């Protein structure tokens, strides 16, 4: 690994083509932890000075419980380092999938968390994200607090082939995406997020990528398994996510003040 003035990497906890993440204590601290995201400087599209530490100054002041906060960002001579939040807990993905499902109660804490995180953002102009359980991580395993992560370093830190780079998953993009289309599919992804929750797979799971664009394409409502039953309120909440036409989709404003969801915690 990458030796660094204030820090000893520990772990490796993932990899890019281009990038790589570890874990790491503070040296003289040692009970600080952090994880920080190394990724070298020939890989990236130059920049403006300006314009880079524009868009750090940009991150670091996303400050929410439920994001993963950007703490500091430092540089030597090889390489870029993005000192990070560290979650304890791993992604969501592994936690619903090594769990199977997960109860409609602990959904329920789940979605609040990352609707008040969503609501902050929207509130912003911040939008179009590649929401997915894979970009969404945990603050321990006791009680988990969900944070929001950007796997993908994007703006002013993008790599020189970002016109070769494909962006998105398809399994938790709305459809008029994968197909001119606003920040209500940030809302399409809650659903999906959502419904793998509740029913261990998202709504398009499939064998094949055949399979999946049938799926994408079709024009038939997402049926909800008779398993688990759920609450008159869930249910509405999740139907209205995972409507297709966007503008026959829940509202950002409704979706805030939806019962399911509180936030009036
Ligand atoms: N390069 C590349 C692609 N990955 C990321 O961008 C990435 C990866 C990890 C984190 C991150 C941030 C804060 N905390 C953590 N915590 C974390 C802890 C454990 C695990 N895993 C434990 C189980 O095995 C897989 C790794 C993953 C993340 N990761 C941020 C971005």
């Amino acid at each position: 690994p990458p030796r660094l003035d204030g820090f000893i990497l520990t772990e490796r906890l993932g990899s890019g083509t281009y990038a790589t993440v570890y874990k790491a204590y503070a040296k003289k601290d040692t009970r600080e932890v952090v994880a920080i995201k190394c990724v070298a400087k020939k890989s990236l599209n130059k920049a403006s000075v300006e314009n880079l530490l524009t868009e750090i100054e940009i991150l670091k002041g996303i400050r929410h419980p439920h994001i993963v906060q950007l703490k500091d960002f430092q540089w030597d001579s090889d390489n870029i380092y993005l000192i990070m939040e560290f979650c304890a807990g791993g992604d969501l993905s592994r936690f619903i999938h090594t769990r199977r499902i997960l109860p409609e109660k602990v959904a329920r804490v789940f979605m609040q968390q990352l609707a008040s995180a969503l609501q902050f953002l929207h509130e912003r102009n911040i939008s179009h994200l590649d929401l997915k359980p894979q970009n969404i991580l945990l603050s321990s395993l006791e009680k988990p607090h969900l944070k929001l992560a950007d796997f993908g370093f994007a703006q002013h830190m993008s790599p020189w082939d970002e016109k070769h780079v494909l962006r998105g998953s398809p399994l938790y993009m709305a459809p008029e995406m994968v197909c001119q289309y606003d920040a209500r599919v940030d809302l399409w992804s809650m659903g999906v997020i959502l419904y793998e929750a509740l029913f261990g797979q998202p709504p398009f799971a499939s064998r094949s990528f055949s399979e999946l664009e049938e799926k994408i394409r079709s024009n038939r409502v997402i049926e909800l398994p008779l398993r688990p039953l759920l609450s008159r309120d869930c249910r509405d909440l999740l139907q209205r996510l995972l409507e297709r036409d966007p503008s026959r989709r829940i509202s950002f404003q409704d979706f805030f003040a939806h019962p399911w969801v509180d936030l009036e915690h």
